[PDB]
């Protein structure tokens, strides 16, 4: 239904893979593409 799991485990996990503004901020919004993609199942 909605794993929010699976995004608080991007973030703490991205901000750690990498280091700065432009691979953070673009890796917010990959992160959140996966989420919201498994969330909506179907609309």
């Amino acid at each position: 239904g909605s794993p929010r799991t699976e995004y608080e485990a991007c973030r703490v996990r991205c901000q750690v893979a990498e280091h700065g503004v432009e691979r953070q901020r673009r890796c917010q919004q990959v992160c959140e593409k996966r989420l919201r993609e498994r969330e909506g199942r179907r609309e």
